[PDB]
């Protein structure tokens, strides 16, 4: 059995539904793809990937109307226009106006498609977009804010094509996109777009996932990191892996409303090395290391806010700043120091600075191996942007050595006969 077949939607005690294996999965193993019910690409990523296939391609033919909408040809064109037709003319209309969010922009496709195809769609093999999950019962007045000034948005920009309907059932729609949404990442894992893949949604959360979802344009394809056996439940990561349990549960909780129980949860065996001190002869205080954790974690949050608004030259000064006060206290192997190292990195990049984004690649990549489980993704792009920043500035003796160990973990991610793996190669 193949796809779908070989899997079987279940009743997972306390965690609602599931899906779990009806035959062994080795390490590697595509267990099912599942095609994007509904999905839009950011508007950072126009003009270099197409706005219906996603493919990264130079040079794509530009909507004639508002000139932002680029596609492959004229058959992506024609096929994406159901979808493209509700944001075309107020891109010209609103201009600088046009600002709904990415989630207003997905539910928007959501009541095209449920207009358009009102009946079972290939991503609904197990699990349904009506059936989702929504905790209205559990959501609270700082996220029914933010649901009603999304339902204001969504008037605002998509009431010329799309009839809504009460406000009480686009509440419980906006809180299942949420719930149940997921961000498409190209190689590097850089934001691409936001979908829906009812299939991939049924799996449960765990910080020891034995699975893991990598994506081939529009289509979600969900391949093994641990040996799977028959009867054992399917589980995937929610969350990005680097921070400690508390950091990771604060999350959970906030974002789906439940706490993790899982072995790494559980024991806290890596919060120790995640959360490191330095080997000071006067150290600080253990009510000033505290302070510290609670600084960090506002300044993740700031930056998080600030990345949106704010000129790099800003952004970079915040890195540089956070970092020369965590550094008195923290050690660089720290996952507080890290996150600032990479969103460092990241500004470094735009500024089209090599040497130094190759000077802090150098030291993330090391703890990231040591936090980051076996067949990371996380670990897999850095040693992909590590490669080509070598490779770029012509050392390239250690960009193969990069490279090559960015597909070491890709080809049991991303499977060896991936597109992405074809042009890493190609690289080398
Ligand atoms: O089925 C899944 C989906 O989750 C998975 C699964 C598997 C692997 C990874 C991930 C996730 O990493 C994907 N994350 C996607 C990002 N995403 C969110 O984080 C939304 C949460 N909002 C944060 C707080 C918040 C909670 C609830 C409410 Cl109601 C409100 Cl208002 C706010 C949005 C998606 C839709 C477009 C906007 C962004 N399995
Ligand atoms: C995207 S849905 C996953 C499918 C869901 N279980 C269903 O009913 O179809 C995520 C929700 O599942 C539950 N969940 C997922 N992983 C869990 C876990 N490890 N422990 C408890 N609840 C979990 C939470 O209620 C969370 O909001
Ligand atoms: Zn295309
Ligand atoms: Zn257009
Ligand atoms: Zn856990």
């Amino acid at each position: 059995a193949e796809g779908l077949g070989g899997l079987e939607r279940f009743c997972s005690p306390g965690k609602g539904r599931g899906l779990r294996a009806l035959q062994p999965f080795q390490v590697g193993d595509l267990l099912f793809s599942c095609p994007a019910y509904a999905y839009v690409l950011t508007v950072n990523e126009r003009g270099n990937h197409c706005e219906y296939c996603f493919t990264r391609k130079e040079g794509l033919s530009k909507c004639g109307r508002c000139k932002q909408a680029f596609y492959c040809n004229v058959e992506c064109q024609k096929e994406d226009w159901p979808m493209h037709k509700l944001e075309c003319s107020p891109m010209v209309v609103f201009g600088e106006n046009w600002n709904p969010s990415e989630t207003v922009r997905l539910t928007a496709r959501i009541l095209a498609k449920q207009k358009i195809h009102p009946e079972r769609t290939p991503s609904e093999k197990l699990l349904a977009v009506k059936e989702f999950e929504s905790h209205l019962d559990k959501l609270d007045n700082e996220k029914k804010d933010l649901i009603q000034s999304d339902i204001a948005a969504l008037h605002h920009f998509y009431s010329k094509h799309l009839g809504f309907p009460d406000n009480d059932s686009l509440v419980v729609l906006f809180a299942q996109v949420n719930c149940n949404g997921f961000t498409i990442e190209d190689e590097e894992l850089s934001h691409l777009g936001s979908a829906i893949f009812p299939d991939v949604a049924l799996m449960n959360h765990s910080c020891c996932p034995n699975v893991i979802v990598t994506y081939k344009g529009t289509l979600a394809e969900v391949r093994a990191v641990q040996e799977i056996k028959p009867g054992e439940e399917v589980f995937t990561s929610y969350i990005d892996l680097l921070y400690p349990t508390e950091d990771r549960n604060d999350r959970l909780r906030d974002s789906y409303f439940f706490t993790c129980e899982c072995q790494e949860c559980t024991t806290k065996d890596k919060d120790k090395a995640k959360v490191e001190i330095r080997k000071l002869s006067d150290p600080p205080k253990a009510e000033a290391i505290r302070d510290m954790v609670r600084y960090a974690r506002n300044v993740i949050e700031e930056f998080r806010r600030a990345k949106h608004y704010k000129s790099p030259s800003e952004l970079l000064e915040i890195c540089e700043l956070s970092q020369e006060k965590m550094s008195s206290v923290f050690e660089d192997s720290n996952v507080y120091m890290l996150h600032m190292m990479y969103q460092a990195m990241g500004v470094c990049l735009y500024m089209q600075d090599w040497e130094g984004a190759l000077q802090y690649g150098q030291k993330i990549i090391k703890p990231y191996s040591k936090h980051y489980p076996l067949y990371s993704l996380n670990v897999a792009s850095m040693w992909l942007k590590l490669g080509r920043l070598y490779m770029g500035l012509e050392h390239k003796a250690a960009g193969e050595k990069a490279l090559k160990k960015a597909i070491a973990i890709m080809e049991v991610a991303h499977g060896k006969d991936h597109p992405y793996i074809s042009e890493i190669k190609q690289e080398i």
